[PDB]
């Protein structure tokens, strides 16, 4: 019996350019009973409701993402799931709004 991962652990942007913000998070406390595959990250404005996914799972198996594409002096938020082969972890939020910035 597997079920889902639980949430990656403390996510965080730790990087950020004037068009995309870096995220970083540490492996989940559980997998659920079967091997994590992947992670994905969502991105929404801020100001929106609507949140966009910005990767295949399999294709990110290290815990950080760079999110490109992103409007310099516009408020984006995050939230990272882990995946397994059962499904997919309840999301953990990116704190705060963030803007692409070159700092």
């Amino acid at each position: 019996p597997q079920y889902p991962p639980g949430p990656p652990a403390f996510p965080k942007v730790y990087d950020t350019t004037r068009s995309s913000v870096s995220l970083s998070w540490g492996k989940p406390a559980y997998d659920g009973g079967s091997p994590i595959i992947g992670y994905l990250v969502e991105v929404k404005r801020a100001d929106s409701d609507n949140w966009v996914r910005c990767n295949l799972p399999q294709n990110l198996q290290k815990t950080r993402f760079e999110v490109t594409g992103l409007m310099e002096d516009t408020q984006y938020q995050f939230r990272v799931y882990a995946v397994n082969k059962i499904g997919y972890s309840d999301p953990s939020d990116v704190p705060d709004k963030h803007y692409p910035k070159d700092i």
